């Protein structure tokens, strides 16, 4: 069973925003944070409800050595909808994205569509002075941030309170990008012959106090209390293996739109003058950096989204437009800092007799947030009878790109891959 009793917070769950150095220093953030004193669900075990996510997640425990391994993420968390999984097995992680079955309880029986899976050291540190009485209290901070799925840890133990109301900062740990849909949140346990602390983060506006080593001694909200907000007013590297653009520019079944197959790039040297020579370029249109200056600029990460469209929708493709594509399936952020490459291809989408391989979404509920996949088939609604059977009033959503070699140009294949450089204070992986 479990118990759902509440206890409060106070100050506590606040973690450094950036990876940038701040000495005698005042700096104000605003991110997301665990509100000071704000309603933390204590529970208990001895069944594992399903916590709902949103606007990420603030997680504390306080254990023996160990009874909780890792979290389960997703949606709907069956064989339907991808989902997360960070069990910390023995000495070490077991981090993947992957569409889960279920065990109902070998924590899974899913091998479809899965892979996409990250290793790392084990996110579990215990220290024992020769006794037990040492009950480190490990608190752990997750958000969702347009995907890069972030996590934050601080381990700190001579707990005689609890949950210790003085403060600790929180040190990140991984920040792997898994870009799927998370609203719920689930927990695992270990097995034996006072914990699961959880709070929920929101957008404030924090000011803290940076020590001349770094450290974060003290932090104020902004929203909590008359003085708080009066006081916070008054407040290239040894790489050289070439980047796999080869393989993004010479694929034979770039995806279509409605599932655009983004491509991560990553520890390797990127020369576009390559990505020169794969294409005839008909568009090069470069929103955040210049072309001309591209080998003189280092990118955290670069993601080549590839998917072949149709000749209009390539002027469609930019930051900040409007279309049947650009709502429904395929948005670039407003702030996009990259390239787009368009050059055509009516070699390899057309033959004689005609091909309709390829495919699109005019139908969706709502717009397409930027860099989201909505692969589904679901019929669209319409007057107020829910259809899922196909035919007036009744319409399936995606339609069919059907190419062959004789239209318009402006109807012809054209190959798009938009490439989405990394521009930010963090280790530089491509130079
Ligand atoms: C910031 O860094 C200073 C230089 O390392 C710290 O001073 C030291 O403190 C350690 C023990 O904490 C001593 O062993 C050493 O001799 C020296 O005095 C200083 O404490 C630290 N300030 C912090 C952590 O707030
Ligand atoms: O090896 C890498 O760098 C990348 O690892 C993972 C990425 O998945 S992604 O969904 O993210 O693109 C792949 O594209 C590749
Ligand atoms: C905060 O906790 C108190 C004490 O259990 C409870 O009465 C109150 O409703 C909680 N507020 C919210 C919004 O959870
Ligand atoms: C946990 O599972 C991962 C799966 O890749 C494995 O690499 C790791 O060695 C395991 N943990 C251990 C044995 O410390
Ligand atoms: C993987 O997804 C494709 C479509 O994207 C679907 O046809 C296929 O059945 C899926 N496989 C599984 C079971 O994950
Ligand atoms: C994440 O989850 C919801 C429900 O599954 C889904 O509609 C959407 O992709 C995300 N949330 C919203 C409303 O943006
Ligand atoms: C490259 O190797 C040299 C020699 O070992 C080392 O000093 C340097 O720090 C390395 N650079 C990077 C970015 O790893
Ligand atoms: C792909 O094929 C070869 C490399 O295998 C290359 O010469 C050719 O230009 C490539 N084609 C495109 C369109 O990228």
């Amino acid at each position: 069973t479990t118990t759902q009793s509440y206890t409060n917070s106070f100050t506590r769950g606040v973690y450094y925003p950036d990876k940038v150095f701040r000495s005698s220093v005042l700096h104000l953030t605003q991110d997301l944070f665990l509100p000071f004193f704000s309603n933390v669900t204590w529970f208990h075990a001895i069944d594992n409800p399903v916590l709902p996510f949103n606007d990420g997640v603030y997680f504390a425990s306080t254990e023996k050595s160990n009874i909780i391994r890792g979290w389960i993420f997703g949606t709907t968390l069956d064989s339907k909808t991808q989902s997360l999984l960070i069990v910390n097995n023995a000495t070490n992680v077991f981090i993947k994205v992957c569409e889960f079955q279920f065990c109902n309880d070998g924590v899974y029986s899913s091998a479809n569509n899965c892979t996409f899976e990250y290793v790392s050291q084990p996110f579990l540190m215990d220290l024992e002075g020769k006794q037990g009485n040492f009950k480190n209290l490990r608190e752990f901070v997750f958000k969702n941030i347009d995907g890069y799925f972030k996590i934050y840890s601080k381990h700190t133990p001579i707990i005689g309170r609890d949950f210790p109301q003085g403060f600790s900062a929180l040190e990140p740990l991984v920040d792997l990008p898994i870009g799927i849909n998370i609203t719920r949140f689930q927990t695992l346990l270990a097995l034996n012959r006072a914990d699961y602390y959880v709070g929920y983060l929101q957008p404030r506006t924090f000011l803290l106090k940076y020590n001349e080593n770094g450290t974060i001694t003290d932090a104020v909200d902004c929203a909590l209390d008359p003085l708080s907000e009066t006081k916070c007013t008054l407040k290239f590297p040894n790489v050289t293996n070439l980047c796999p653009f080869h393989e993004v520019f010479n694929a034979t079944r770039f995806a279509s739109v409605y599932a655009w197959n983004r491509k991560r790039i990553s520890n390797c040297v990127a020369d576009y003058s390559v990505l020169y020579n794969f294409a005839p370029f008909f568009a090069f249109k470069c929103y955040g950096v210049s072309p001309t200056k591209l080998n003189d600029l280092c990118f955290t990460n670069v993601y080549a989204d590839s998917f072949v469209i149709k000749g209009n929708e390539v002027s469609q493709i930019a930051p900040g437009q409007t279309g049947n594509i650009a709502d429904y399936n395929y948005k670039l952020p407003d702030d996009f800092t990259g390239c787009v490459i368009a050059w055509n291809s009516n070699k390899l989408d057309s033959k004689h007799s005609g091909n309709y391989d390829y495919w699109y979404r005019l139908f969706r509920k709502s717009k397409l947030k930027p860099f989201e996949r909505d692969i589904s088939t679901e019929i669209y609604q319409a007057g107020n009878k829910p259809c899922k059977g196909k035919g007036p009033n009744c319409y399936f959503p995606l339609q069919s790109y059907g190419f062959r070699p004789t239209y318009g140009v402006g109807h012809q294949p054209y190959r798009v891959v938009v490439l989405s450089f990394e521009l930010l204070h963090a280790p530089a992986t491509v130079c």
